[PDB]
């Protein structure tokens, strides 16, 4: 099961800064992970 909702750009922030963002609760259009949404997790979790 991989239900992971982040934009192209983000999944490769989150994957960069060891962040998944099946951890990030995503809160764009559709509750997609934003880029803002990984540092979050990272600058708070």
């Amino acid at each position: 099961n991989r239900r992971v909702i982040a934009m192209p750009s983000v999944r490769k922030y989150a994957r960069e800064k060891g962040v998944d963002i099946r951890l990030v609760q995503g809160t764009g259009k559709n509750g997609r992970v934003l880029k803002e949404d990984i540092d979050a997790w990272l600058a708070g979790g």
